């Protein structure tokens, strides 16, 4: 997003995703990020456990603000259009941010170890999808529709940014609306006369 | 699948997913895995390149299959039921075969270092439905479109096992045809009446 007034926490995972990405992530070490950042490693440490955790910033805050975005959506309202509002939402950045996402999923997305690790982050972002899908269907976030949901939600977010990655002339929100048109549909008609 | 006479490396595999299922997988060296296969640990590692491979079996064979069935499906047929097809035979089993691929799939989604590992296999999982969907398309693999569709075939798969595992009385094709399902009509009569 980008939106609000930046934190000590938001803005030491800006300066470290500058560093990882001058330098190289595993060039970087957790003590470059700190003295780029005018803090010691103890105060670095209170807001990121590891190096992997830097590029991804405050997510817990990020997963907040989705989550009570899509519990204030009136329940007037179609559920996909909660999850295509959520999605696009949650990835819509100022012209200003841009340079500075794409830095952070250019990490996220290509470095290995963070691919890795990334897999707890997703986690929680899916389980915000599937807590909203249950409650408006009045039934468990851990039953199965739900869960479904939340990660073929997921597929259309990673795709678009993949994709988004690959090529500097498309733009995010719109390879994200393909994509959950394609989720609305439903591939039935794929490929098809 | 469980269907071929065992090899020497799905048959390490098999002792190995038994082994880390009874003692746990930290708990398991690679040097108990080889004793326990009667092969001395140069011979396994010839077949595994650590020890997080060792519960995903030989996956480059498996794959292999699903692109050549994918590959002799007749194109006088619909993209989203070869999709389905693929998706249900290779996760289908013998009965037979069923506690041995539940031990599998416990340890590969709920070990947190076998998870962090999964995403490269699930990668070139994904890669075989995006040239499958590209190649009757007429289109390229790394488009946006053939990319979405693995993501999101890969969504349906692993919210299946994941259901699966959490209950016992579940049948596995059963949970992946209902996602299958879900993917086929598309998410726009979600809650809806």
């Amino acid at each position: 997003i980008g939106r609000r007034p930046s934190t000590t926490q938001d803005r030491i995972s800006t300066v470290g995703i500058e560093l990882f990405t001058e330098q190289g992530f595993d060039a970087t070490s957790v003590d470059e990020v700190a003295e780029a950042s005018g803090i010691a490693r103890r105060t670095l440490f209170r807001y990121f456990p590891s190096k992997n955790a830097i590029p991804w910033g405050d997510f817990d805050a990020h997963l907040a603000e989705m989550r009570a975005q899509l519990a204030a959506q009136p329940d007037d309202i179609p559920i996909v259009d909660g999850l295509t509002a959520a999605l696009l939402q949650f990835n819509a950045f100022p012209a200003s941010e841009e340079i500075n996402h794409r830095k952070r999923m250019g990490l996220i997305l290509r470095v290995p170890a963070l691919q890795a690790y990334s897999v707890v982050m997703y986690e929680g972002w899916r389980n915000v999808i599937a807590e909203y899908v249950a409650s408006r269907l009045g039934t468990s976030p851990t039953d199965h529709v739900p869960r479904t949901v939340g990660y073929l939600l997921l597929g259309v977010a990673m795709s678009a940014y993949e994709q988004w990655l690959d090529d500097d002339s498309l733009e995010l929100n719109e390879l994200l609306a393909s994509g959950m048109q394609s989720l609305y549909d439903g591939l039935s008609s794929l490929g098809e006369p």
